[PDB]
């Protein structure tokens, strides 16, 4: 781009962040999340999606998805995309600023160790998680050099976490697109 | 954009990925990032920048600067920008891929720990550092919590790490940073 760092995101997902979704039910939101990554895996991106909701209401406020390969970025993680489009939507770099609801980032899969590091800045107040960090390196993805007690270190910066969240249903994509 | 991830970039740094400029010394290289911490904190970034070179001709591949607070992106730190423009000019989310040169990140302070995961994902083979953990910690600013012997692992992993570089000049602008951030007018800021 030369004058910019510009990630393009595909059709689904511009989508996505553009269109009205309010989702109460924890489960909702990570029903919608695993439908973002199915749609990626057909736009040639990794098997990981994220989306970041106000905590209470349930309103979608932005998503992310691997875009790594198609978009030569390697940072272009699904919770990278999801917390920094949230954060460009509410015009500010801290989801925590006096005012703002409570945002949570609700992704496919326990965050690798820079997303971990992503998470903690973003201002979110709480984090929910399908696949666990296992099934992820049972498909081939590092999870990278995390601390121990990353679920611990989380939870002491004020973010909440929850794990296995439809688990078994993000499962079945992750072993869909190893499959392939 | 909400239609696309756009962090856009200072004319200074624009300026910097434009021309092209060779730095063979790691003195030279990190001399060079110390300039664009000076002109990040004059165009209202933080006291932050990187830049990733040919780690064996000292070609500039690309510059990055912390834009949290003007890009409104929490990760927009310089490590985060310079690593993703490298990619972006050589069309590749890979700094490793066949046929690239061996890239070096050169950043004016120890990564955060988001910074140290995206250094192991970029494919550079070396990270080479001015100012310290504590140097960034002593003006406020937090590392977060990166696992224990951060350096070891990226050894583990193959990628070469040199701190201290310049240490002294980065601390200086890292205090001159601190010293002009506060809301009460100060005319030598
Ligand atoms: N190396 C490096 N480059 C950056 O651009 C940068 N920006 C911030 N930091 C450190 C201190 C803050 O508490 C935390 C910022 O949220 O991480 C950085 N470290
Ligand atoms: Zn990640
Ligand atoms: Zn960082």
């Amino acid at each position: 781009m030369n004058d910019a760092l510009h990630i393009g995101l595909p059709p689904f997902l511009v989508q996505a962040n553009n269109e009205p979704r309010v989702l109460a039910a924890p489960e909702a939101r990570m029903g919608y999340v695993l439908e973002l990554v199915r749609a990626n895996i057909a736009a040639d991106g990794g098997p990981f999606a994220a989306a970041v909701f106000e905590r209470d209401s349930g309103l979608l406020i932005a998503a992310g998805t691997n875009r790594v390969v198609p978009g030569r970025c390697s940072a272009a993680h699904a919770e990278i995309l999801a917390l920094s489009l949230a954060q460009a939507k509410l015009d500010t770099h801290d989801l925590s600023a006096d005012g703002l609801p409570a945002c949570e980032l609700v992704t496919s899969a326990e965050p690798c160790v820079m997303c971990f590091g992503a998470v903690i800045w973003s201002g979110v107040r709480s984090l929910v998680c399908a696949a666990r960090s296992d099934d992820v390196e049972a498909i081939g993805f590092d999870e990278g050099p995390r601390p121990e007690n990353w679920m611990g270190g989380l939870e002491a910066r004020g973010i909440t976490v929850t794990t296995g969240l439809l688990r078994d249903a993000a499962c079945a994509l992750l072993r869909e697109y190893n499959a392939c």
